[PDB]
């Protein structure tokens, strides 16, 4: 309804002027309740120099349920899987109406940065995160270089 639309004005607004990261992020043509964004890899992480895109879809009882966001880029991240679905606690359990759009993005981009290896969507990219970090980080940036360039 309409408190949402409002509140989702409110947040474009607030993005274009501060945006989080290295992210973009906005209406896909008129529709504003479809998002497109945009995150650079982070600097001295293995996604570094890649683009990665993801689509937002917001409820109609935003801002009090989470958006739903989903990588369209591949990945290689523990708590990334092949559809590009994101496990992220406050994307979920912990969404709360305080949240943006923006702060959305930034937790993205520090899962990215630091992964949840405990809460395993793909069980062995967790596994080696864990186990071998310098082998996770090498894939994690060959597939940087597959996908995200």
């Amino acid at each position: 309804g309409a408190m949402a639309l409002k509140r989702i004005h409110k947040e474009l607004n607030d993005l274009a002027r501060d945006p989080p990261a290295q992210c973009s992020a906005g209406p896909v043509g008129d529709d504003m309740f479809h998002w497109q964004a945009t995150a650079m890899g982070p600097n001295d992480s293995p996604y570094q120099g890649g683009v990665f895109f993801l689509t937002i879809h917001f409820p109609t009882d935003y801002p009090f349920k989470p958006p739903k966001v989903a990588f369209t880029t591949r990945i290689y991240h523990p708590n990334i899987n092949s559809n590009g679905s994101i496990c992220l606690d406050i994307l979920r359990s912990q969404w709360s109406p305080a949240l943006t759009i923006s702060k959305v993005l930034l937790s993205i981009c520090s899962l990215l940065c630091d992964p949840n290896p405990d809460d395993p969507l793909v069980p062995e990219i967790a596994r080696i995160y864990k186990t071998d970090r310098e082998k996770y980080n090498r894939i994690a940036r060959e597939w940087t270089q597959k996908y995200a360039m």
